[PDB]
């Protein structure tokens, strides 16, 4: 029934794209926080809000890679501690969502608005905020978001833009959802998350972004295998846009040790460079 929900399961959560999409969100967040004006946090495909871990799920191959090892970066351990307080048993049950990184994270000044449109997930998302009177849920549209929802009342925010990409449209829908935003809130820390299936694709969307005329945009990609025509997802990335002061430097400090624990062969890839700087 509606009124008791089970949580949902992914074979795919606490992959090496959510440790690194949720380790750039966090770290984000944290910069955020260091000015106590309040700040918004939006994700526009926010999912169900955390998964319950497991064909071995591929949590076994990321997050539970990096999560209790001793020599955590530093950088990794506001991450990891939201990882940890949804796991106190110590075993690897359940995996924090990006609305979960936020919901933790977040202080009470700050508010959270969250889109998801999936039959299933949007209750569960709903039931996580249900007691949280900073968060507003709603069964929507994500990319229609950046219009209606910014610029935040607090005029500072993150933004996190997240879709499935099971929709070829979804490659032009991120940067135009991207312009109409910056637009309305030029001074907002977007942040976009995107797989690598076909290199081609992602070579085309930052092509477009480029042209949108808007600066200041950081890209960091972490590579499992090198680029392929025919191996599924290869490799992710978030480019940001308005990237805190201290990501980059962050993101070069972590990287090789997120990469020598989430690829264990060596292969592929981790790197931070501008595609567009100040
Ligand atoms: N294939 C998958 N199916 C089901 N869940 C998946 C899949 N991959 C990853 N997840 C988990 O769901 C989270 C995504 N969001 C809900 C799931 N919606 C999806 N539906 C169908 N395909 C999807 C997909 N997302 C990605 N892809 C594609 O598949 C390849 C990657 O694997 C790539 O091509 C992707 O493009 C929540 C986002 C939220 N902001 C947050 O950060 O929590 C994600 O973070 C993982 O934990």
């Amino acid at each position: 029934g509606s009124h008791m929900l089970s949580y949902r399961h992914s074979f795919h959560a606490g992959n090496h794209a959510d440790v690194l999409k949720h380790t750039v969100q966090s770290l984000i967040i944290e910069s955020l926080k260091e000015k106590d004006k309040p700040f918004l946090y939006l994700d526009t495909h926010a999912g169900a809000g955390r998964y319950q871990l497991g064909r071995t799920g591929k949590y076994l191959e990321g997050i539970a890679r990096i999560w209790q090892q001793d020599d955590l970066p530093a950088e990794l351990e506001a991450y990891i501690n939201v990882v940890k307080h949804f796991n106190r048993s110590g075993q690897l049950r359940y995996y924090p969502g990006s609305p979960l990184i936020a919901r933790q994270l977040l202080r009470e000044q700050d508010s959270l608005q969250l889109t998801e449109l999936h039959p299933s997930d949007y209750p569960l998302l709903r039931s996580e905020f249900q007691k949280d009177s900073r968060a507003r849920v709603e069964k929507a549209d994500g990319f229609q978001q950046l219009k209606a929802k910014l610029p935040p009342v607090s005029r500072r925010g993150l933004i996190l833009i997240d879709p499935p990409y099971e929709m070829k449209t979804d490659y032009q829908a991120v940067v135009s959802g991207i312009a109409e935003g910056y637009k309305r809130f030029a001074t907002g820390t977007y942040a976009l998350w995107y797989p690598v299936v076909l290199r081609q694709q992602i070579k085309r969307m930052i092509h477009d972004l480029e042209a949108t005329g808007i600066r200041k945009i950081l890209q960091i990609e972490l590579a499992v295998l090198p680029d392929s025509d025919r191996r599924g997802m290869t490799a992710s990335g978030m480019i940001v846009i308005n990237p805190p002061w201290k990501l980059e430097q962050q993101m070069n400090n972590v990287l090789p040790w997120l990469h020598s624990k989430l690829v264990p062969a060596g292969t592929g890839h981790a790197t931070v460079s501008w595609i567009v700087p100040e």
